[PDB]
């Protein structure tokens, strides 16, 4: 298991999950500040108010990055830290933070990858409808241009959106994420606008002519039939379209998946689009980021939902603390499938990782063997994709450090680095960090 010497090994984080400084230096309120300050939304009543305090501690975190020896760092930039009202006047101190961060990364010889939108929409824009208001797509594109202007020649890897499926459905259909709406029609409308805003930002990226590459990051969950049944095969196919094709087909083919689009329209009425929208969404991009964690097993079950499809819990197979099945073969399957059916573009694993119950010892050690085993098994499947012709260029571990795990708060730890929040927010390299360091050095597992 040997990787190319120029293979981009990285680690990823997101702004709201690590930064803290939620109302400091002119930053505006985000929907996640609002959501986390609403009673009952987050486990244990945790908030992202302080989190890892990366906003103040970023210079120390870069030192740890160098220690591990990662070649690239994927992070997201907070829209309301930069534009408190989502539009209008720039908050120079918010922007100065990211300028300092980037200059530091480059001096450390770590390649930055910026995600423009990783879920922290300005609350000011939410009060005007958020992602159901087509104007939000335009403001996003103006924000994108601002960032392209400021980081021209400094950042050469760009992702417009992280996981539009999760933003749309978890945030607007099931209400588990900010803003917390529970309206499936709204979800579909939001998904369309996220896609539109993506294409709008790609157009601007070309126009600004800065060097580097732009893509989008999609969470992908391959679906597998629970039985030999042709009926299960079709049900599994449908849930697969629900998560994967719903976003992959517009971006790369310029259309939504037909059968699913029909099912939605007949049960819910049509969501609002304009002519030429599919052209914008499907602009040519430079790479696809894939976020992979697990798979779903599907049986046919008429009634009980719109797709007539039920997800089977695999209780007999290993799982992480999130309750997600461990299934490394899925990572291979999705890379191959993407390269076969959707695109010949370079692919990056922009997130993959696992939560396990981590224990900090007295000498400041964390023996997270299960995380090492999870990561090793997934690296091996990425190698196998690479060997078989997939143009995989890089792999980012989620996450560089323990952080605010959305609705679960701080109770779920995904980091290579343990964060001892209440003791000066001190950082400790887990054994998985030490293992990853050896992997990157030698390019082999």
């Amino acid at each position: 298991i040997i990787f190319p010497e120029d293979f981009i090994w990285g680690a990823a984080t997101s702004s709201y999950q690590i930064e803290g400084a939620f109302n400091e230096d002119g930053k505006g309120e985000s929907i996640w500040d609002r959501f986390s300050h609403t009673p009952g939304k987050i486990e244990n009543g945790d908030t992202g108010d302080i989190a890892c305090d990366h906003y103040h501690l970023y210079r120390e975190d870069i030192e740890l990055m160098k220690e591990i020896g990662i070649r690239s760092y994927r992070f997201s930039t907070s829209w309301p830290r930069i534009l408190p009202e989502g539009k209008g006047r720039v908050n120079q101190k918010g922007l100065d933070f990211y300028k300092r961060l980037v200059d530091n990364l480059l001096k450390a010889n770590i390649r930055p990858m910026i995600t423009l939108y990783h879920w922290d929409l300005p609350q000011a824009l939410q009060d005007k409808g958020g992602w159901t208001n087509r104007d939000t797509a335009k403001y996003f594109a103006e924000y994108a241009r601002l960032m392209f202007e400021e980081f021209n020649g400094l950042v050469d890897l760009w992702v417009t959106h992280n996981e539009p499926w999760v933003v749309a459905f978890e945030g607007h259909a099931f209400g588990n994420h900010a803003p917390g709406t529970k309206d499936f029609k709204t979800a579909l409308q939001v998904a369309h606008h996220l896609l539109l805003s993506h294409g709008m930002a790609v157009d601007i990226f070309r126009e600004e002519d800065l060097p580097g590459e732009i893509g989008i990051t999609l969470n992908l969950t391959p679906a597998y039939p629970a039985g030999d049944s042709e009926k299960d095969v079709k049900a599994a196919s449908l849930l697969d379209d629900y998560i994967n094709a719903w976003f992959l087909s517009p971006v790369f083919k310029g259309s939504y998946p037909e059968e699913l689009h029909h099912i939605y329209e007949q049960n819910l009425g049509a969501f609002t689009t304009q002519p030429g929208d599919m052209d914008i969404i499907s602009r040519d991009i430079d790479f696809l980021g894939i976020n992979y964690y697990s798979r779903m097993v599907v049986r046919h079950k008429p009634g009980d939902n719109l797709f007539n499809a039920e997800v089977v819990k695999m209780e007999d197979r290993p799982s992480t603390e999130m309750g997600w099945e461990i299934y490394p073969q899925g990572l291979y399957d999705i890379l191959v499938r993407v390269n076969k059916e959707y695109t010949d573009k370079p692919l990056y694993i922009t997130e993959n990782g696992a939560a396990f119950d981590d224990k900090l010892t007295e000498e400041g050690k964390i023996h997270d063997e299960k995380r090492i085993n999870y990561l090793g098994d997934h690296f091996k499947q990425a190698y196998k994709a690479l060997k078989d012709g997939v143009p995989l260029r890089g792999y980012y571990v989620w996450s560089l450090m323990d952080n605010f795990e959305w609705a679960y708060g701080y109770s779920k730890r995904f980091g290579l680095i343990y964060v001892d929040y209440e003791n000066g927010n001190r950082r400790f390299l887990k054994d998985s960090a030490l293992w990853y360091r050896e992997v990157i050095e030698k390019g082999q597992v």
